[PDB]
């Protein structure tokens, strides 16, 4: 049926911390990037009406990984869902620092799977630093960006509309610069089930 119900048959598939060991899958994935892992964790789970198949509890050890997840039957997957480590709001000096950057710049620019990124910010704060390093790796594959303007609750109708405007004026200077692949955006609410319908008709548009 739906991309609802392929969404919410997902499973944890496998962790992942090395670009050479990424799984050899046949299939396309979406990968889910973002400052907030507690933000990825939460939207994953609304998007496949589950309560406990995103690591939502876990806490942050020493080191981070990706993490994948069957779209359909777990024995006949359709996708995967990619979970990309927050990057948080600042970067934690140390040998790790670079890892993460040849991993994640190589993996977003050349997995052959990898089909778009949906593009987890905060409403309130939209578009940091980390954020625009993210778009900037994916620009020469021509592959298109969703973002989610997350938490959108938490904002009066006005400001969710200027916020919205704000992120397009953005978006376009990267148009405007050359940027090849689609760039989109919406407003998302976990909490609220805010954008939940937009957010389904995308991934199904991206994958079927
Ligand atoms: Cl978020
Ligand atoms: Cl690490
Ligand atoms: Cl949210």
């Amino acid at each position: 049926g739906s991309m609802a119900f392929l969404l919410h048959q997902a499973r944890f598939f496998t962790t992942v911390n090395h670009l050479r060991d990424l799984p050899p899958t046949v299939q396309p994935e979406i990968a889910f990037a973002g400052r907030s892992n507690a933000g990825k964790s939460t939207a994953i789970n609304v998007l496949c009406n589950q309560k406990r198949l995103a690591f939502a509890s876990k806490t942050p050890g020493r080191t981070q990984h990706i993490n994948y997840f069957s779209v359909g039957p777990a024995a006949e997957p359709v996708a995967h869902l990619v979970d990309l480590p927050g990057y948080g709001y600042a970067e934690v000096p140390g040998a790790a620092k670079a890892h993460w950057e040849q991993l994640l710049s190589s993996y977003l620019q050349t997995r052959p799977q990898l089909c778009g990124m949906i593009l987890m910010m905060d409403a309130r704060r939209p578009l940091t630093e980390l954020d625009r390093r993210m778009i900037e790796w994916f620009a020469p594959t021509g592959k298109p960006i969703h973002s989610l303007l997350t938490k959108c609750d938490k904002l009066t109708r006005q400001e969710s509309i200027n916020a919205l405007r704000a992120t397009q004026k953005s978006l376009d200077a990267y148009r405007d610069a050359g940027y090849a692949g689609k760039l989109t955006v919406q407003l998302f609410s976990a909490l609220k089930r805010t954008g939940l319908d937009d957010a389904h008709a995308l991934i199904e548009s991206w994958l079927r």
